[PDB]
């Protein structure tokens, strides 16, 4: 009934990322490896599309981006109006994302928004940075857009990773990318997801397998 | 012995773009040729060509009122072109110092392509006065697209060899944002118009 976040080992099996070994490393006896190539592909697909104007985003990403721009520019009423109109209209059927249009139009070219957009190359890494910035004005909890979880899972988990230390595996690639753009000091179109692969490798090494489980791995 | 910039008709011929309507233009193929002119996306100055890197740094130096750093780059590139191969690395210290300067960050934010970024660097450099091509003549043999693109900045109309990126450059400015989707339709329109103006040489072969 309730969508549960996957653990590292569940994520790895679901995407067929577990590998036998070849070459004997101490402390790591009955343990699986990671298919690096495959893991890269999967984390790269998590990254999603390039930012290329707010109007090419999904309505969700566009609507929520508007809310965070509103907060960045100290306009709580505009932010709150959106969130309220989306709640009203979620009771009966589909959220009315179009209410975000005046706000986006008003703030997308504002100075704080431009600064964020210039730092990030992907829809997900921009909107993540918009949330972070919006939180310098107040709380902006995920509870205010609870409807997003059923709707768009990746966006939900990326937004809930903002301000945490460790990501959900579902969004480990865009999380890794986001912090790499922050460390490099620039937007990066080339994926920078090595951290998500190391974290995965490390978390897999924590799990002893049985003989039968080991037999099941392929090379 | 001298590279002459192609006319819009010679350009059309070189790339098999003339058809029966007045000639007409093959729209699909022209779109493909203007898109190829756009070149690679910007994704850090370290991925640029050596010449694009060095000349971006000169322009960053100037934007940041630093004529002596711009002049040393150009001076070195000149002296090492007497001999043989330019030593483009002389601009590593300037790049490093200026790439995150505020003025450079405003420019880089507005443009998604190497050629549209550098084009706005040159334009910004000119807020500090004259930045003529005369000070990098070595480029014309080395890299004609870059050469012609920097000589079109400030001008009403581009050479056809760089009309894609020039078009995309003005589109980005008009949209107010960088655009990864190419916006080269105006290069197609200008090439259509310039072909129509020339009168057909009757007895032609065409498709």
């Amino acid at each position: 009934p309730w969508a549960m976040a996957l653990t590292p080992m569940e994520f790895a099996r679901k995407y067929n990322l577990l590998r036998k070994d070849d070459a004997p490393v101490p402390g790591e006896e009955m343990t699986a490896g990671i298919r690096r190539g495959d893991a890269k592909r999967v984390f790269t697909m998590q990254l999603g599309p390039y930012w290329d104007g707010f109007e090419r985003c999904s309505p969700q990403a566009y609507a929520l981006s508007a809310v965070f721009m509103a907060r960045m520019n100290r306009d709580r009423d505009a932010a709150n109006n959106i969130l309220k109109v989306l709640d009203k209209t979620f009771v009966d059927g589909k959220p009315d994302f179009s209410v975000a249009r005046p706000v986006m139009k008003k703030y997308q070219n504002s100075e704080l928004v431009q600064e964020v957009v210039a730092k990030h190359a992907y829809v997900l890494t921009v909107i993540a940075s918009l949330l972070e910035a919006a939180r310098e004005d107040g709380v902006v909890p995920s509870s205010e857009f609870l409807w997003l979880k059923p709707v768009d899972e990746e966006l939900w988990y990326m937004l809930n990773c903002v301000g945490r230390q460790t990501p959900y595996s579902e969004v480990a690639g865009p999380f890794a990318h986001w912090k790499a753009e922050k460390e490099m000091g620039r937007r990066s179109l080339v994926p920078m997801i090595d951290e998500a692969i190391r974290a995965l490798e490390i978390a897999v090494k924590e799990v002893r397998l049985t003989p039968r489980q080991m037999e099941e791995l392929e090379p």
